[PDB]
C-alpha cells in the first residue's frame, strides 16, 4: 500500500529547519487531535466490533505523545500555544462523505492519510534537522507513526472489498496533495502540514 501521491518539497524541510519550535508546538497539537478523532470515531461506532480494541490503545499512544512533545517544548523555554492551523486538516475533512457505509472508509483513510504524511515529514527531520535532540525525538517517533497508518488501512481491509479501499484512497490522495499545494507566507507559519508537495512526478 503506497499512502502518499507526492513526497514532501525540500522548501518544507528548510522552513521546518528555520523555524522548529513552530513545528514542535503545532506537532504536539497534531497528536492530540488524532487522539481526539479516535475517540469521536469511537463513539460514532459506538459498538462497533473490533473498532473500541484498536482505536482506545492509538488515541492513548496519540496522547503519550502529546505529553512527551510537550515536555520538549518546555525543555526549550516554550509552552503550547494557540498557533492557527493549515487548511490542510478542513480540507481533507471536507472529502469525509455523508452517510455509511461511505462516512466510515473516508474517515480512516483520511486520518491515515493523516498519519502517513506525519511520518513521512518526521522521517526527513530525522534525517536533516541540524538539531540532534530534534533528530533523536522524531526518529523515535516514527515506528509508531508507521503501526498507526497501517491500523487504519487494517480497519479499512476488514469491513470493505480491497480494490473499493484501493480505488477511494487514490482519490482521497490527489486531495491531500492539492492540500499541501501552494507558497508558504511567512517563514513562522511552518507546520507538520503546511504547504510544501513535489508534484513533477
Ligand atoms: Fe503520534
Ligand atoms: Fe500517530
Amino acid at each position: 500500500i503506497r499512502w502518499l501521491a507526492a513526497p514532501t518539497s525540500w522548501s518544507w524541510v528548510e522552513q521546518a529547519n528555520a523555524h522548529p519550535m513552530e513545528v514542535l508546538i503545532d506537532h504536539a497539537h497534531c497528536e492530540r487531535k488524532a487522539a481526539g478523532a479516535a475517540v469521536q470515531m469511537m463513539f460514532r461506532y459506538l459498538c462497533e466490533p473490533g473498532l473500541g480494541e484498536a482505536l482506545s490503545p492509538l488515541a492513548r499512544e496519540e496522547l503519550e505523545h502529546f505529553e512527551q512533545v510537550l515536555a520538549l517544548i518546555k525543555a526549550r523555554g516554550r509552552y503550547l500555544e494557540p498557533l492557527p492551523s493549515p487548511g490542510y486538516g478542513a480540507d481533507l475533512a471536507r472529502q469525509i462523505r455523508k452517510g455509511e457505509p461511505q462516512r466510515m472508509l473516508d474517515s480512516f483513510l483520511v486520518a491515515g492519510l493523516i498519519e502517513a504524511r506525519s511520518h513521512e515529514r518526521m522521517a526527513l527531520l530525522a534525517e536533516h534537522s541540524p538539531d540532534p535532540q530534534l533528530r533523536e525525538l522524531y526518529s523515535d517517533l516514527l515506528a509508531s507513526e508507521a503501526r498507526h497508518f497501517g491500523l487504519y488501512w487494517v480497519l479499512c481491509e476488514q469491513r470493505y472489498p480491497r480494490e473499493l479501499i484501493v480505488e477511494r484512497l487514490e482519490v482521497l490522495a490527489l486531495a491531500e496533495v492539492k492540500a499541501l499545494e501552494g507558497a508558504l507566507t511567512r517563514p513562522e507559519d511552518v507546520r507538520m502540514h503546511s504547504c510544501g508537495v513535489d508534484v513533477t512526478q
